């Protein structure tokens, strides 16, 4: 994946509380994470993937090769087992943690990198545009 180099902002978002409170997130995490809007900073050095997401909520940052699990600390500070791979075109991150899953879903469509993020029943739509 490398199509989706570059410096990202966030320019809208549907169901991001409804999905953070599926995945377990607190309501005070909820509220500042909500309001948040990020700036999503990817880079590709070989086959290492650098993720940033730069906000006044919180900064995080991940490193991996795409089919290699590996641990992740979220935003919302849960402690779970993250793989990604590249499935035409579609960067598919899945976390895990407590017998529990979650799917963000990033897509390049026009010049929008679409986010997708899935947790039991519930979808949310976030959408990112160069900076
Ligand atoms: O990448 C996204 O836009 C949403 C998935 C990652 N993500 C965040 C990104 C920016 C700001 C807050 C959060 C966040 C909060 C809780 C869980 C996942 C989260």
């Amino acid at each position: 994946c490398d199509a989706f180099v570059g410096t990202w902002k966030l320019v809208s978002s549907e169901n991001f509380d409804d999905y953070m409170k599926e995945v377990g997130v607190g309501f005070a995490t909820r509220k500042v994470a909500g309001m948040a809007k990020p700036n999503m900073i990817i880079s590709v050095n070989g086959d290492v993937i650098t993720i940033k997401s730069e906000s006044t909520f919180k900064n995080t940052e991940i490193s991996f090769i795409l089919g290699q699990e590996f641990d992740e600390v979220t935003a919302d500070d849960r402690k779970v087992k993250s793989t990604i791979t590249l499935d035409g075109g579609v960067l598919v991150h899945v976390q895990k943690w407590d017998g529990k899953s979650t799917t963000i879903k990033r897509k390049r469509e026009d010049d929008k990198l679409v986010v997708e993020c899935v947790m039991k029943g519930v979808t949310s739509t976030r959408v990112y545009e160069r900076a």
